[PDB]
DNA sequence: CCGACATCGCATCAGC
DNA sequence: GCTGATGCGA
DNA sequence: GTCGG
């Protein structure tokens, strides 16, 4: 129930998650501390030892050395020792543009680029997702407001009926589970003409409205199934400018409509455990279809789905609202 | 001691 | 010209 | 880094 009871230790393992993923370039461990630093969070004692952390499920032999130190000390030296380190602090930190992943990151600081305004000093050396990452850097780390999510929820789903009455457009993501706020816009779209059978240009029509109206402002990457770009909520006339927001849409086929919208719902770390936990109970879970595994899982059939508990009894967990869908 | 930890679409690079 | 590998964010 | 084969 709380950030403040070992928050010291939390902050420690997400600091430690963050140089994995950028740095060190290993993906698992920046998982690995993640799941950590979660369980930790939700213990409902102040830890006294790496022995008592230990028994935690994601919490091993490292971790609680790690903890031992900090709890002794006050500090971990290897993470003192890092982010006093200009080149690993200045990849890490580069990464924070969209556009920009460890790679590229370790490329431009390893030829002297390592601040925003050497980047927006080198734009031959930016691709064009790059160049709205920084462009937007402000407004991409900004939070929306719930608000805001529902005005742009109207915008949206105005000009999609606007295109083609016989779409539909899910607005999912943490918007879907309640959040007061979220970090993007994710929406799903379906129109019948588009099933796992078989009207060309459905994505585009609904992107090309988007534009006309000026509501979508650039594009980040774009094809047949899905699209990557930026939106804006317009002004009033007095009043000033809303921030330049990350949006998602993306085109699911009808018939397979649910578990798409159970898996971009979310959320990230919910989606992990419920196909880990199929693989035990015989089943496999992707955005698509849900097949009922065999003995060696030889994976069968695509099941009808007309609803997303439907999913949750085949693989027999109680339904839980998106709003209890953190993990 | 050692591999799995999920896989996806789209932009861009490597190379025939 | 093309296919395939990689990076990236989800 | 953690878990389990
Ligand atoms: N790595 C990821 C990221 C997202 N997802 C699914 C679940 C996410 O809810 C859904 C959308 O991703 P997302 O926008 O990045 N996250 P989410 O919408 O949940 O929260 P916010 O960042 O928007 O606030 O993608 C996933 O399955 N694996
Ligand atoms: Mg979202
Ligand atoms: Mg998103
Ligand atoms: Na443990
Ligand atoms: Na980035």
């Amino acid at each position: 129930p709380q950030e403040t009871l070992n928050g010291g230790i939390t902050d420690m393992l997400t600091e430690l998650a963050n140089f994995e993923k950028n740095v060190s370039q290993a993906i698992h461990k920046y998982n690995a501390y993640r799941k950590a630093a979660s369980v930790i969070a939700k213990y409902p004692h102040k830890i006294k030892s790496g022995a008592e952390a230990k028994k935690l499920p994601g919490v091993g032999t490292k971790i609680a050395e790690k903890i031992d130190e900090f709890l002794a000390t006050g500090k971990l030296r290897k993470l003192e020792k890092i982010r006093q380190d200009d080149t690993s602090s200045s990849i890490n930190f580069l990464t924070r543009v969209s556009g920009i992943g460890p790679s590229a990151a370790r490329k431009f600081v390893d030829e002297g680029i390592k601040t925003l305004e050497d980047l927006r000093k080198n734009e031959d050396k930016l691709n064009h997702h790059q160049r709205i990452g920084l462009k937007y850097f402000g407004d991409f780390e900004k939070r929306i407001p719930r608000e805001e999510m529902l005005q742009m929820q109207d915008i949206v789903l105005n000009e999609v009926k606007k295109v083609d009455s016989e779409y539909i457009a899910t607005v999912c993501g943490s918007f879907r589970r309640g959040a007061e706020s979220s970090g993007d816009m994710d929406v799903l779209l379906t129109h019948p003409s588009f099933t796992s059978e078989s009207q060309p240009k459905l994505l585009h029509q609904v992107v090309e409205q988007l534009q006309k109206v000026h509501f979508i402002t650039d594009t980040l990457s774009k094809g047949e199934t899905k699209f990557m770009g930026v939106c804006q909520l317009p002004s009033k006339n007095d009043e000033k400018e809303y921030p330049h927001r990350r949006i998602d849409i993306r085109l699911i086929p009808k018939d397979q409509y649910y578990c798409g919208v159970l898996y971009f719902t979310g959320s990230d770390i919910f989606n992990k455990n419920m196909r880990a936990h199929a693989l035990e109970k015989g089943f496999t879970i992707n955005e698509y279809t849900i097949r009922p595994l065999g003995v060696t899982g030889v994976a069968g059939e695509p099941l009808p789905v007309d609803s997303e508990k439907d999913i949750f009894d085949y693989i027999q967990w109680k339904y839980r609202e998106p709003k209890d869908r953190s993990e």
